[PDB]
C-alpha cells in the first residue's frame, strides 16, 4: 500500500481564499481573490511536489519548472475533485469561502471556461473516478508538461513519469479476471487526464491575457503569480513548452 500510504497522506488539507463573501460579485473582487487562491494553491503544490515519491532526483532548476508548468492543470484537477465531492459538480468549488455559482462564473468573465472545468468535475462522477485513481493521475499531472527543448536532466524525468504511470496502471478500478475492463479503465483514464490539457491551455490564454490588462482594471496579481505567468505561462502558449499527450491531438 506504500505508494497511495504517501498520496493520501501528502495530499494537502483545506485552503481558503481569503473571500470576502459578503460584498457585490464582480470581476475585479472575482479575480484578485481567485490569484491570492492560486497564489496559495501554488506554496502546497510546491511541498506537495516536494515529497512526492522519487521527486527529488531530480535537478533543483527541473524541479521547480515542472511545478510551474504544471500548477495551473494540477490546481484545476484537484478543484474538479473538489467540486465533485463538496458539491456534486453542479458549482466551481475553487475554495471553501470561494465556491462559484452559474452567476459568479459570468462575473468573472470565466464562463466559457468554467463550463469546462466543470464539465471536468462531471467526468469523475460519470467516470465514478476513485480516490485512490484521482491521486494517482493528480500526481502523474506534475509529470505531464515539459519543454521540447528538453529538461535539465531528462533521463530522471522520464524515469519517474514511467513509475508513475506504472502505479496508475496498477491501481485501475477494474476487473483483473477480465482482459477488455482494466485495458477499458486505462484509456478512459488517460483520456481524462490528456483532457486537463487544453482546459490549463485556456486558463494560461486567460490569465496571461488577463495579466497584460491587470494594471488598467485593477485585479492584483501576487509576487509569484506574475512572475509565473509572465515568465512561465508565455513558453507554453508560445509552444516552447507542450504537454505530454497519452493520445494524439
Ligand atoms: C484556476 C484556479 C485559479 N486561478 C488563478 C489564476 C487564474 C487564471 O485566474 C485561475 C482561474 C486560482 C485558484 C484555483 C484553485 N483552487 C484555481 F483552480
Amino acid at each position: 500500500p506504500i505508494f497511495l500510504n504517501v498520496l493520501e497522506a501528502i495530499e494537502p488539507g483545506v485552503v481558503c481564499a481569503g473571500h470576502d463573501n459578503n460584498q457585490p460579485d464582480s470581476f475585479a473582487a472575482l479575480l484578485s481573490s481567485l490569484n491570492e487562491l492560486g497564489e496559495r494553491q501554488l506554496v502546497h503544490v510546491v511541498k506537495w511536489a516536494k515529497a512526492l515519491p522519487g521527486f527529488r532526483n531530480l535537478h533543483v532548476d527541473d524541479q521547480m519548472a515542472v511545478i510551474q508548468y504544471s500548477w495551473m492543470g494540477l490546481m484545476v484537477f484537484a478543484m474538479g475533485w473538489r467540486s465533485f465531492t463538496n458539491v456534486n459538480s453542479r458549482m466551481l468549488y475553487f475554495a471553501p469561502d470561494l465556491v462559484f455559482n452559474e452567476y459568479r462564473m459570468h462575473k468573472s468573465r470565466m464562463y466559457s471556461q468554467c463550463v469546462r472545468m466543470r464539465h471536468l468535475s462531471q467526468e469523475f462522477g460519470w467516470l465514478q473516478i476513485t480516490p485512490q485513481e484521482f491521486l494517482c493521475m493528480k500526481a502523474l499531472l506534475l509529470f505531464s508538461i515539459i519543454p521540447v527543448d528538453g529538461l535539465k536532466n531528462q533521463k530522471f524525468f522520464d524515469e519517474l513519469r514511467m513509475n508513475y504511470i506504472k502505479e496508475l496502471d496498477r491501481i485501475i478500478a477494474c476487473k483483473r479476471k477480465n482482459p477488455t475492463s482494466c485495458s477499458r479503465r486505462f484509456y478512459q483514464l488517460t483520456k481524462l487526464l490528456d483532457s486537463v490539457q487544453p482546459i490549463a491551455r485556456e486558463l494560461h490564454q486567460f490569465t496571461f491575457d488577463l495579466l497584460i490588462k491587470s494594471h488598467m482594471v485593477s485585479v492584483d496579481f501576487p509576487e509569484m503569480m506574475a512572475e509565473i505567468i509572465s515568465v512561465q505561462v508565455p513558453k507554453i502558449l508560445s509552444g516552447k513548452v507542450k504537454p505530454i499527450y497519452f493520445h494524439t491531438q
